């Protein structure tokens, strides 16, 4: 019964790609904010479900903020996805390999890949993998917020939006969570 549509619940990285996301996904509902974590995205997801605002396809674009609890957080948000939805997980990317949290973000991305592989109503959008392939969008940056000027911000934002668009196309023929 859940009506068609896409809502993205995302973090500052997603918020940085706001215009590119909307351009690549016309009519998608982009709900991205600076401090969003996987924890609060879980709460936002259910709040929207319980008010019947959550459409069929849910994009969770979080993971780089507060990565330490990734196991429980991604287990939980996957568990709490309401019946009737398909879910897309956007893997996080921390580019500074010396960051004390780099290995955690990497573990989080890997664990999200495991959940998407495992779960029929879940699809991966592997920003982590794509981000590693494009060093040019990280020159002069904090290694998380793509682009040091307009051209690489735009190029980075378009790569980010296209990754999610490709996952949505992949998820088109795939089932929803049911019972
Ligand atoms: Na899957």
């Amino acid at each position: 019964g859940i009506a068609d549509g896409t809502m993205l619940i995302g973090d500052s990285v997603a918020l940085r790609a706001n215009t590119a996301l909307q351009t690549a996904l016309p009519g998608a509902q982009i709900n991205a904010q600076v401090s969003v974590t996987t924890k609060t995205a879980n709460e936002i997801m259910l709040n929207n479900s319980q008010n019947k605002f959550l459409p069929k396809t849910v994009v969770i674009a979080t993971g780089v903020n507060n990565p330490e609890n990734y196991k429980d957080d991604w287990d939980s948000i996957v568990k709490n996805l309401p019946k009737g939805h398909h879910m897309i997980l956007v893997t996080p990317y921390e580019g500074d390999k010396t960051k004390e949290t780099y290995a955690i973000v990497e573990k989080a991305a890997a664990y999200m890949r495991e959940l998407a592989e495992k779960t029929p109503y879940i699809t991966i959008a592997d920003w982590n993998q794509v981000a590693k392939e494009h060093p040019e969008i990280w020159a002069g940056t904090d290694q998380v917020h793509f682009g040091s000027e307009s051209s690489t911000i735009e190029a980075g934002a378009k790569l980010y939006a296209d990754t999610i668009a490709t996952a949505l196309q992949t998820a088109q023929d795939k089932p929803v969570k049911s019972k």
